[PDB]
């Protein structure tokens, strides 16, 4: 459990390694979405028992965006947050700064935005992705006026949480989302979450076109809860991607965070992931 910090042109980035290495094999290497970190994105999958077992084979590289760390400073008014490019510009850094030279990717939301835009510069650099709740094309003209119209009305917590979960998920108002809506709305750093969360929604194109220059040459897993807010992305995501090398998990009764609410049935995923590129899992 060693925490370590590195500087890129846009400013520092926190993350923390796990396991010994194994020289043979990529890292995995994970990014959290918009409102979460490492810890509250995706601690509760990789200290299940069945995802322990699975990447004992693995050094593990878990990155919390700038400002999102356990404890960090809030940045400055008018500080000038980095793009999602930017941030998947500051991936070089840090594993130039751990010499590994190939990765695993899993990322959410934002996160999985920003690891695609990763393997698009650096496809080498990347054995495969798995992209829970990616959507890979910049804010519509009526999705910012319909974005706007709730802004009215949604605080920003509100609105973050409206990305991380299904609005069925938010009445139902489980333990889970208690926990998150607190997480969210009394966050000390939240002024620096809403900078992340301007950043995703600034996005840009991705531009899959399949079959042309710009595509992913590794394999990708896609994930997505059904009827969950990002469903109908990750389905158009799925349609631009080669599908021999692409396999898209949709689940049943799993909502907007399937990390948190599926950890079980993931981690099987997981596993036929790995092995579907060749790693005895």
């Amino acid at each position: 459990a060693k925490t370590h910090s590195v500087e890129t042109p846009y400013g520092s980035v926190t993350f923390t390694v796990y396991g010994t290495p194994k020289p043979k094999r990529p890292a995995i290497l994970t990014y959290h979405d918009v409102g979460l970190n490492y810890k509250s994105c995706f601690q509760p999958l990789f200290q299940f028992e069945d995802m322990q077992e699975i990447i004992q084979n693995f050094v593990r590289v878990h990155v919390d965006a700038p400002g999102m760390e356990e404890g960090a400073p809030v940045f400055p008014l008018g500080y000038q947050y980095p793009s999602l490019d930017q941030l998947a510009d500051m991936i070089p850094c840090v594993l130039q700064y751990l010499n590994f030279s190939t990765i695993i990717g899993v990322g959410v939301g934002a996160g999985a935005y920003i690891l695609a835009r990763y393997a698009l510069n650096h496809p080498d650099t990347v054995e495969g992705l798995v992209l829970i709740n990616i959507d890979p094309n910049a804010k519509g003209w009526m999705d910012w006026a319909a974005h706007k119209l709730t802004g009215l009305t949604s605080s920003i917590p509100e609105m973050i949480l409206g990305h991380l979960f299904s609005q069925e998920e938010l009445s139902g108002n489980s333990e889970l989302i208690q926990k998150y809506r607190n997480i969210i709305t009394h966050a000390p750093n939240l002024d620096n979450i809403e900078n992340y969360w301007n950043s995703y929604n600034n996005r840009r194109d991705l531009n899959f076109e399949r079959g042309g220059d710009i595509t992913l040459r590794c394999p990708v897993m896609l994930v997505v809860g059904d009827q969950a807010p990002h469903e109908d992305a990750v389905v158009e995501c799925n349609s631009k991607l080669d599908p021999t090398q692409t396999s898209f998990l949709k689940m049943a009764d799993s909502g907007g965070q399937p990390q948190l609410t599926q950890p079980g049935k993931l981690t099987e995923a997981f596993k036929y992931f790995l092995q579907g590129m060749g790693y005895m899992a």
